[PDB]
């Protein structure tokens, strides 16, 4: 492949797998909102990079877990589209793999990938609305009826993904993107596709606040790691402060491995002004034997997510 042209998910899985295993830019696209130009799609010419703009007056470019995302515009299409830049050296086949055999409302979009350099461009479905994150940040707690609305679109997500055997790895603030009508699972790098009914990690992934103790621990786990990190996910959402941070901040000591192994979890973190549905919800995400935590369908037929 020496052009920038159409293909199938084969062709770009393929594509993908040729960088991982080491002059013009050349690549894949799955998508017609992008408009290769006789091979080509240069920044500048083709395509161009615009500033993420978000309507907080109190408070940018994101940061993955293997490269800062863009907002990017297609000159033909006049399409916006999030564009994740990852060196060819930190390029996980992942992060176009489930993009590109998956698909659901839920999880974000992948319309192409371009290396050019040692620089691989993920051209994805853009949430212009910033995440998760951002309104924290800005808004401080967020009102429940806007945590359950948040909530149902994540645990469709995680549910269809969990439902194909695969672990986020990552469920945070920060990978849950705001789009005008829904709210949409981000960043893939980190994810696995299981095989057995455990996982046994080769390494540690994920944000340790947001880390279940099976994942520290590194004797396998499964999808129930997501169900964890989502609890994690909804304190931080409810309080406005991710857990552990308040009761244990941290200095000499970055580390939260060992106080969430010995300490999780972290229930004391849930505020008082919290509703007894909510809590319920809550307190069973964060449930520290993964056999007895509910699996996302089981979370959304629970009373706090319905009329
Ligand atoms: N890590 C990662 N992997 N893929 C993505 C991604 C795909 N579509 C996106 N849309 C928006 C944002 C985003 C995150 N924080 C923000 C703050 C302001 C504005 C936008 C954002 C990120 C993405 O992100």
């Amino acid at each position: 492949l020496s052009s920038v042209r159409y293909g199938t998910v084969e062709d770009l899985l393929a594509f993908a797998n040729h960088i991982s295993n080491t002059p013009q830019e050349s690549g894949i696209l799955l998508n017609m909102v992008i408009t290769p130009q006789n091979g080509r799609y240069q920044i500048d010419s083709d395509v161009l990079l615009i500033p993420w703009k978000l309507t907080y007056r109190n408070i940018f470019i994101p940061r993955g877990a293997f490269g800062k995302v863009y907002l990017a515009q297609d000159i033909k299409t006049k399409k916006r589209m999030a564009c994740k830049l990852i060196p060819v050296d930190q390029f996980k086949p992942s992060d176009v793999e489930i993009q590109a055999c998956f698909r659901h409302e839920n999880i974000a979009e992948l319309y192409g990938a371009v290396l050019w350099g040692e620089t691989v461009h993920l051209f994805m479905e853009a949430g212009e609305g910033g995440s998760v994150l951002e309104k924290l940040e800005s808004c401080g707690p967020m009102r429940e009826f806007e945590i359950i609305w948040v909530t149902k679109h994540v645990l469709k997500g995680l549910d269809f993904l969990h439902s194909k055997k695969v672990i986020h790895h990552d469920i945070k603030p920060s990978n849950i993107v705001f789009m005008s009508t829904k709210a949409v699972l981000v960043d893939f790098g980190l994810s696995v596709q299981m095989t057995e009914d455990v996982y046994f990690p080769k390494d540690l992934r994920g944000t340790e606040i947001y880390m279940s103790p099976e994942v520290i621990l590194c004797r396998g786990h499964s999808t129930k790691a997501d169900i964890y990190s989502l609890g994690a996910t909804l304190i931080h959402m409810q309080t406005g402060t991710p857990p552990w941070v308040k009761r244990y901040p941290r200095s000499a000591y970055p580390s939260y491995l060992y106080i969430i192994h010995k300490q999780a979890p972290p229930l004391e973190d849930i505020a008082d002004d919290c509703s007894p549905g909510m809590r319920e919800l809550i307190e069973a995400s964060l449930e520290r034997n993964p056999n007895h935590r509910p699996r996302a369908a089981d979370l959304l037929k629970h009373e706090a997510l319905n009329p």
